[PDB]
Order: C-alpha cells, then structure tokens, then sequence
RNA sequence: GGAGCGUUACGUCCGAAAGUCGCAUUGCACUCCGCGACACGGCUCUUUAAAAACAAAAGGA
RNA sequence: GGAGCGUUACGUCCGAAAGUCGCAUUGCACUCCGCGACACGGCUCUUUAAAAACAAAAGGA
C-alpha cells in the first residue's frame, strides 16, 4: 500500500506544532524532499502527523529506516497513509 | 473597676482580640502609635494572665497622654480598644 | 548564524542565580573576555543563560568545544543567541 | 618497576586560580565535579598552605579515578588543573589545618 | 554457659592495650588467680576484652559482682566466653 | 507489642517545638510557663539504648 | 474602570494573554475547535509606563 505520504503515529503529544514540525524535517529530510509536515493537536489529530514526500521512493526508504526511531522518548510508529494527501492529488 | 489615671510614660492597653499572633499584633500596635512619639518598647505576652493586653512605651508622657486620647475606644481587630496608663513604670523608664 | 553571544539551556533549574552566574564564567572564561553573563529563574529563563563574549570568536569556539558539557550533572545545550530584541524580551 | 599510583576516593586539585573567593570556588568546584558520582565534601581554605588548592571528596574511589582521568588539565578559571589522588586522610588533615 | 574466661565490652577504646589490661587485672583479681586478660584495639577487639581465670567459680563471681562497674566513664558489659573458638578468633 | 533512630516537602529549622480547633479567661507586665485535643513511611534492636542508613501520598514554622 | 508595580508565608525563588498545570485521548488527516484549573491585600499613575514603597486571612515550588 505505498504512499508519498507516511502517518506517524505514538508521537509525544506535549511537543509543540512547529518544533515538531521542524524536527521531523531534520529527522526524515535525509530521505529526499520533504513537500510538506502536517500536524494537527486536536483531540482526534494529536499524537499524528502526515510527511508528505516528493517520491514514493522516499517515503518507503523513511517508514522502514525509521520504524520504530526514539523521538521525544516515544518510539514512533510508521505507516503510509490510506488514502493520498491533498497536494499529491490536485 | 477604676482605670489608672496617672499620665505615665507607659499606656497600658486591653479588650484586644486575643486570636492575633504576637508579633501581628506587637507590629499592628507599632503603627497605629508612631505617629504620637518615639515607641521605646511594645510588650504582649499571650499567657493567661496577660493574654488580652499590651503595654506601649512612649520616650515622652506627652505622647503617652496624646496617644491615650486619640486611640480610646479605636475599633482594633473589631474590638474597641480600652486605653489606660500603667499603674507603675516600665523598667526601662525606672532605669533611665 | 554566529554571533557575540551564545544561548545554552538544558541547565539545572535547582541552582540559584548568582551561583550559577559564577559557575558558567569559572568555565567559560578561558574562551574571551566574558561581557556579561544573562540568568534568571522566571518562567522565561529557568535553566537558560546567555554568555556574550567581546568577540564573536571566542562565541563560536565556546559553542563548539562546551557542547555537551555536564554541568550540574545535565549536559548543556549551547546555540548561537537571537537578536538582543529576543534576548531583551525573554529577561522581562 | 614503575608503581602505579595509589587510588583515593578524594583528589588532590591544584594549580587553582587564587583570585576566586573560596565560597565561590567550592560551588564552582561542584559542579563540575558532580557529574562523576556522589561528593562527601569539598575542602577549601584561606589559609596559605591551601593557596590555588583543594579536595574533592567522592563516596566511591571509582568516582574519583574517572574524575581525575577526565577532568586532568580541564581549564578552570582560566587555568589547566592538575589532578591526582590524595595520599591519606592524615596528609589531608595536615593540609587543613 | 559458665566459663573460666569472661568477655567484657563497652569499654573506652581510648585506653591503650597495656593499661586497660592492668587496670582490668587490679579490679579483678581479688576473685581468683587471673590466667590471662586478652585486649586488641583492632577493629574486632577495640572496646573489649577476656579476663581468663584459673577456676569458673572465679569468674562467675566478678560476672554479677563486677556487673555495669563503672570504667573509665562507661559501665562495663561483662559476659561469659562463648567457646574457646569465638575467643581465638576475635584475637586474630 | 515495646524501645531506639527526627533522615526526608522548594529545602532549611522543628516534630518534648510549633500551628490549629475546643473550652476557660477582661487579666498591670517587663524571663518565660491555663487546660484538653489533633500526623508520619521505613530501618534497627528486644525492657536495652545502642548502631547506620532512610520517605512528602505523613504534622508544624 | 484601565495600566504599571512580583514586595511579602519558615524565608528564598516563582507568580498566564501565541503561556502553564491536571485529567482524558493511540486517534488517517489536509477550513479553528476534548474537559478542567490558573489565587492575591495594597501602592502609583490616568491610555502613560514610569517611579519607590508594601501584605500570608491570596497561588506555586
Ligand atoms: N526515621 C527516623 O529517624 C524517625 C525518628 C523518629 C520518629 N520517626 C517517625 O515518627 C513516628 C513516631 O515516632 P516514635 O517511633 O519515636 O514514636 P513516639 O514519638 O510515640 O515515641 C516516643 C517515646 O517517647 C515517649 N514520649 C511520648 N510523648 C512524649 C513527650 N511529650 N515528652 C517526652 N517523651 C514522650 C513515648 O512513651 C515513647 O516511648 C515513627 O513512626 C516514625 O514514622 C522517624
Ligand atoms: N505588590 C506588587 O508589586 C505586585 C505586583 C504585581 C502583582 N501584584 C499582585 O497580583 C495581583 C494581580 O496582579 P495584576 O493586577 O498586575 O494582574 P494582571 O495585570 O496580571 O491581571 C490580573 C489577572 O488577570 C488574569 N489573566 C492573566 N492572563 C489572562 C488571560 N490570557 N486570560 C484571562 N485572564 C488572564 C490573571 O489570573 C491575573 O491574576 C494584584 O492585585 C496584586 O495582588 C502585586
Ligand atoms: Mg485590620
Ligand atoms: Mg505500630
Ligand atoms: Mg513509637
Ligand atoms: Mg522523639
Ligand atoms: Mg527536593
Ligand atoms: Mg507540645
Ligand atoms: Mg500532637
Ligand atoms: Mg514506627
Ligand atoms: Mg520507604
Ligand atoms: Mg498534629
Ligand atoms: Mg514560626
Ligand atoms: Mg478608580
Ligand atoms: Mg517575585
Ligand atoms: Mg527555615
Ligand atoms: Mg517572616
Ligand atoms: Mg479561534
Ligand atoms: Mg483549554
Ligand atoms: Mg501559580
Ligand atoms: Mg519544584
């Protein structure tokens, strides 16, 4: 079920958005481009965040290399998203 | 009872609200009475016998005498303050 | 983007003040003329100082070499500090 | 042939700035010194047998062998100190006295 | 129980060995011939001693007479020996 | 059961102190003293007071 | 009313506005959005932001 884009999940909730933002930037840029980091700290969207890669490439190399990464003293938990983001579908 | 009507140095002070702390009361005393004269001394003990009570040492019994009627009856931790002269020197005034 | 002064936290938030001002220049002194070391234990600044140096320098080789360094058993994290607007603001 | 050195859990520091008030530099001593164990004390005085010097008493001597290691030559108050092991609590008393 | 040889401690380990065994045979002599007085100010003798006499009937008396004495501002602890073996042992 | 150990709250001083609640008290001191009541994990020893450690989810200031 | 002032509990530090703490939440989105809590005597000035004094019957470590 690949994806340009990966969901991150078992994220520390008390991270701030954008520092998370820029962290996961730093931590998943070695993968290839990065287009774009949603995270969202409501009720139903904390704990989560959507990397959205140029290249499906990218984002297959980034969900098994950093499955299960400490981050923030949480191991995160790596998936490819079920459906396509917005961006790579217009 | 009869209040001691000597003009003394000392006033001698009672009918206070004795569920204040000494040293709440001894400084609430100290500024309710500066503005009369030099304070030598304030005294209160929360014993038995002297609990209620507290004695103020004016360097002059002119302040004393000032001090005495101004703040007769003053409400005082919501009791009026019942003011008299000390029936005898205080010892720091009987050294002098 | 380097400059005269360096910003660390990660700093033990248990030390008061004027000790932990005394401490940071007992180490970093050896990197340049310390002008003026910045603490506070506000909620803006608790475990944060700023150490200015007179020359951007000696700001760069103290980041570098001080990386790291446990100090008050936590190792300090150092960056280059922001504007004195930002560092005005953070001491208020 | 060479022996090697006996370990102490307390080190001897020289080479200390003598400008710093010994209040200060014991705090200062502290916290660099923290890191590699429990400290018991920190021995300090105006004195002048005790001028630019001090111990740093460990609970365990493992504390003091990594200290000493670590921080050999560390610049302190701008000035390299010189670490080793005391050699007894006698000679330490001696010092302080 | 009954031993020809009494163990006392809460003794002063101030008291150097010589004089703490002499001063120890002058107050117990006067119960029978004393054999020998085992004292050692190392970390298993320091504040302690046996007093080792001829005759049990010897030391039975100084136990209770010579009970809680006062020495040298302590009271004395006087017990029986246990065994011949726990005696050898603390003295080496 | 008993006793010793007062180490610990930010981190100090206390815990035979202190605060609080309830009575009682209108009282002339210079030194201070009316009752009564109201917390504490754990370690050690066993009518003995020694030993060496130790908690803020347990009391004061 | 407004703004500035963070001095005070044993006596030290701290004392919101885009922040903090507590609880709940492992949730697949691309138009914000769970629930709860954040005390405080007084002083000074009058849209200025300065000045120099100050409380534990008021919050936190
Ligand atoms: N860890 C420690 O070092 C330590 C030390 C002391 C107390 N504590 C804690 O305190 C609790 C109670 O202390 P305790 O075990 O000593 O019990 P406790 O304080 O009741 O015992 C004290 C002893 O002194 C006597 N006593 C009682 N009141 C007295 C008074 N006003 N004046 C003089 N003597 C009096 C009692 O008869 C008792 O034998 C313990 O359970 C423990 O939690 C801990
Ligand atoms: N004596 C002094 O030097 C001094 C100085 C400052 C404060 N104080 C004390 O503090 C008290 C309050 O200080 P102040 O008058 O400067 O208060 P303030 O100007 O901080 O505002 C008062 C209240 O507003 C509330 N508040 C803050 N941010 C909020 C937000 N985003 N949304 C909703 N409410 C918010 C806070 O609860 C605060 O207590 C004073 O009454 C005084 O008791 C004393
Ligand atoms: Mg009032
Ligand atoms: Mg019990
Ligand atoms: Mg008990
Ligand atoms: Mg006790
Ligand atoms: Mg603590
Ligand atoms: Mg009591
Ligand atoms: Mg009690
Ligand atoms: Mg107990
Ligand atoms: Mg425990
Ligand atoms: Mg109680
Ligand atoms: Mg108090
Ligand atoms: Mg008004
Ligand atoms: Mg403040
Ligand atoms: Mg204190
Ligand atoms: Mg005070
Ligand atoms: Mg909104
Ligand atoms: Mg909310
Ligand atoms: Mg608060
Ligand atoms: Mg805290």
């Amino acid at each position: 079920r690949p994806n340009h884009t990966i969901y991150i999940n078992n994220l520390n909730e008390k991270i701030k958005k954008d520092e998370l933002k820029k962290s996961l930037h730093a931590i998943f840029s070695r993968f290839g481009q990065i287009l774009d980091i949603l995270v969202s700290r409501s009720l139903k969207m904390r704990g989560q965040a959507f990397v959205i890669f140029k290249e499906v490439s990218s984002a297959t190399n980034a969900l098994r290399s950093m499955q299960g990464f400490p981050f923030y003293d949480k191991p995160m938990r790596i998936q490819y998203a079920k459906t396509d983001s917005d961006i790579i579908a217009k």
